[PDB]
């Protein structure tokens, strides 16, 4: 029997709202649930919640017609979030969950509110551009005071911003965040090796590598994307060709073949040399940004890795040693980037094997992360049934459902030649309002 896909799209949103409610029981206002033992945790600041996974989750219940709840959690934001806080947010998080998070919000629902506490927000994380001479953010900023810490940093934390500050930019009109965003990346791809590629660890205030390892996945994975992405959103000529000088460098320079199967272990960024044996199922955002960039064979053939994996081990495992295509690691962190890359994919050509393989992911995630009160990461995908920890991360919120649900319901909520997602699945650009 053919699958029914609207009859799977709507099971995943009757799950959200089920998780949803959980939420508004046990953790209401609060950054994470823990959905095992129906308690709540901080995110950002310890004993200071922001509502992470209540702003990760808006844009999601707005796309699947979940209307009530949506507006139950703008008026929360509304009522109760504020940025004017004595402590210290690591900027990279705070941008693509919080600042990105009231973006999609605010693209769904006109509300200027969202806006505005975006727009604040994005200002207290300036000032970890401006601490530096380089214009590369300071890891964290203290969100009442500007005082920076910890300057060693990488790419993915001072390249995953151009996205949110853009779209500010364009709403606003002020091109200051834009500007800010694109400085920083232009910094690293100035330093690019004679191969093309940049190491991923550097210094906010030396400006300089410290280390030597290329990567697509720890430490980076966003900055690739979001050279594509803003190409995409604002035309960018700058972007869309280092988007695809970045690609064809690691094509030539990181894709390496083990046992039949395409990875990209991290190498050294000057003379090519595999430095590294692991590859995280984090890196499986790349086979979508492949297909983005024009290399759609090379992306379906690095998405048949991360099929493998979940084939072989049913979760595709944290973090494996591309040498042996094995485990590293036993415990998950409930991760999107599998869906992710089907999503990406499928937007291209509406191929149903993308939507096929998006199922197994989707039922596979029934079977082993449901809990008493939602979804929750697990400790360990070896034993079976595989044993759970408990937490709920708050990118749960923005990303597999939505893309599952992009994947099977083709809502007329979305236009989805016009869609745009953020590294989080914030929806950037396609609502199509009621
Ligand atoms: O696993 C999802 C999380 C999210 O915060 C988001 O997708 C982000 O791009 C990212 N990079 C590595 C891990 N993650
Ligand atoms: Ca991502
Ligand atoms: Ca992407
Ligand atoms: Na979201």
């Amino acid at each position: 029997t053919p699958e029914d896909w609207k009859a799977l799209a709507a099971d995943v949103r009757s799950e959200f709202q089920w998780a949803w409610q959980g939420y508004v029981a046990k953790a209401w206002g609060k950054d994470e649930i823990n959905p095992v033992s129906g308690t709540s945790r901080s995110f950002f600041i310890e004993g200071h919640d922001l509502g992470l996974s209540l702003v990760e989750a808006l844009d999601t219940l707005w796309i699947m017609g979940l209307d009530a709840e949506f507006q139950a959690g703008v008026d929360w934001v509304k009522a109760n979030l504020s940025f004017d806080v004595d402590g210290n947010a690591q900027v990279f998080e705070t941008n693509i969950r919080l600042v990105g998070g009231l973006l999609s919000a605010h693209l769904a629902s006109g509300d200027p509110v969202l806006l505005a506490k975006a727009r604040d927000l994005a200002d207290r994380l300036a000032k970890a551009f401006e601490a530096s001479p380089h214009g590369l953010p300071w890891r964290y900023v203290n969100l009442r005071t500007g005082a920076v810490s910890d300057p060693e940093t990488n790419l993915a934390e001072i390249g995953t911003y151009l996205s949110e500050f853009g779209v500010l930019s364009q709403l606003t009109g002020e091109r200051k965040y834009f500007d800010m965003a694109k400085r920083a990346m232009r910094h690293t791809l100035d330093r690019r090796s004679k191969i093309g590629l940049m190491a991923a660890n550097i210094h906010a205030m030396t400006g300089a590598f410290t280390s030597r390892n290329a990567s697509i996945d720890v430490y980076a994975d966003s900055f690739y994307e979001y050279l594509w992405d803003a190409w995409a959103l604002f035309g960018d000529e700058d972007c869309k060709r280092w988007a695809v000088e970045c690609v064809d460098a690691q094509l030539a320079h990181q894709a390496k073949r083990y046992d039949g199967r395409l990875w990209f272990p991290m190498v050294d960024f000057e003379t090519g040399a595999v430095t590294g044996t692991a590859q995280s199922e984090l890196a499986a955002y790349y086979a979508g940004l492949l297909g983005q960039v024009g290399r759609k064979a090379q992306g379906d053939d690095y998405l048949a890795s991360f099929t493998y994996l979940q084939a072989t081990f049913g979760v595709i495992p944290e973090s494996i040693d591309v040498t042996t295509g094995q485990p590293r690691r036993k415990h998950t962190g409930l991760r999107p980037e599998y869906p992710d890359a089907c999503l990406n994919l499928w937007l291209i050509d509406r191929d149903p094997r993308y939507r096929r393989l998006a199922a197994i992911h989707y039922r596979e995630m029934k079977a082993t992360s449901r809990a008493a009160f939602g979804y929750t990461a697990l400790k360990d995908i070896t034993t079976r049934p595989m044993t759970q920890d408990d937490n709920c991360p708050g990118y749960w919120w923005s990303e597999q459902m939505k893309y599952y649900y992009l994947l099977f319901s083709d809502t007329p909520r979305i236009d989805y030649g016009q869609l745009q997602l953020s590294t989080e699945a914030n929806v950037l650009r396609g609502f199509r309002k009621v």
